[PDB]
């Protein structure tokens, strides 16, 4: 059942592919990525080989948890794995890793926006994370980079896990943070699709902090109460007490119905932050609501993260994945 393999050099690098994938055309660069025709679907592909997968534990364990993520997310708001390849007939030779997924048309990066797109796009992301916070899995990178979208203004999340869009509490090292660290970055990109401009366009990590302070406020009591640092807690007591900005004389002119959930989004306190299901059902997408259309996720077993293995398992883990996978 093997398919029949065709080579080629694409900016000095070397291409081995099934005859299935046509007209390769490179679209840069972790791995370089090429478009392609599937000749079997009649679809326009993006196909990624990964560089150097098995170069170090670091490296392969790193490959290995791309394709376990890719091959679970079954979502229309998340990229997909259509095929996964590797010329090599054994593990012994098994040394090249290659996905298939959808090509998206561009990126949020590229694509102000009018409020009726903004509503759709951002919809789109929330869907999304839905069923990636179902599975208990986090992006932790959200940002415009990361947002596929077509001309039909199909979304889909890619590029699981730039600090313009990192949670405070990241940037402030917290280690227990939780899903709503994507919800924090949502806000930052939706408050950028309506007024044009990067909401935090910090120059550092402490400027970043600073122009975060500068919108939501410094910290309030009660969320001092459950920091745990001691350097984090002084801190935060002796940096200039912002307050809080009224969000409507920020973002002037938008509909108050965004002005709303960003004020849900872009809180300081996580404990607090809305969640994706909670802003599915924010009346600021009254008109794409559907409880009956926005899906959990299958269960996800991230259990190898915690695992400490050598090279040539994590490669061998990596191959029996590749055997496994059963296109859509
Ligand atoms: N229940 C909650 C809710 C929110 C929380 C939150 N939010 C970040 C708040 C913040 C305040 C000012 C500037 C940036 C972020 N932050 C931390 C937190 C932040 C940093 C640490 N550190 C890092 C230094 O080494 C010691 C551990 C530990 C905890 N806990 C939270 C617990």
């Amino acid at each position: 059942e093997r398919p029949t393999f065709y080579r080629q050099e694409l900016n000095k690098t070397i291409w081995e592919v099934p005859e299935r994938y046509q007209n390769l055309s490179p679209v840069g660069s972790y791995g370089s990525v090429c478009a392609a025709f599937d000749t079997k679907t009649g679809l326009r592909v993006a196909v990624k080989k990964l560089s150097r997968p098995f170069q170090s534990i670091i490296h392969a364990k790193r490959t290995y948890r791309e394709l376990r993520l890719l091959k679970h997310m079954k979502h229309e708001n998340v990229i997909g794995l259509l095929d996964v390849f590797t010329p090599a007939r054994s593990l012994e030779e098994f040394n090249d890793v290659y996905l298939v997924t959808h090509l998206m048309g561009a990126d949020l990066n590229n694509i102000k926006l009018t409020d009726d797109h903004v509503q759709f796009l951002i919809y789109q992301i929330l869907r999304g994370l839905k069923y990636i916070h179902s599975a208990d899995i986090i992006h932790r990178d959200l940002k415009p980079s990361n947002l596929a979208v077509n001309e039909d203004c199909e979304l889909k999340i890619l590029d699981f896990g730039t600090r313009w869009y990192r949670a405070p509490e990241i940037m402030l090292n917290w280690m227990h943070y939780n899903q709503t660290v994507d919800i924090w970055s949502v806000g930052c990109i939706m408050a950028e699709l309506l007024t044009g401009r990067t909401l935090f366009p910090g120059t550092d990590h402490i400027d970043q902090l600073k122009l975060i302070l500068r919108l939501v406020g410094t910290p309030g009591a009660e969320l001092l109460k459950k920091i745990s640092s001691e350097s984090a807690r002084n801190y935060i007591q002796s940096l200039t007490q912002m307050p809080k900005m009224n969000f409507a004389n920020v973002f002037i002119g938008a509909n108050p119905l965004a002005v709303d959930l960003l004020e849900k989004m872009l809180v300081l306190d996580s404990d607090k932050r809305i969640t994706a299901a909670q802003a599915l059902a924010h009346a600021y997408f009254a008109q794409y609501h559907d409880p009956d259309d926005e899906p959990v996720a299958d269960p996800y077993d991230q259990s190898f993260e915690s695992r400490d293995l050598l090279i040539d398992e994590w490669k061998s883990l990596t191959y029996d994945e590749v055997i496994s996978f059963v296109p859509p």
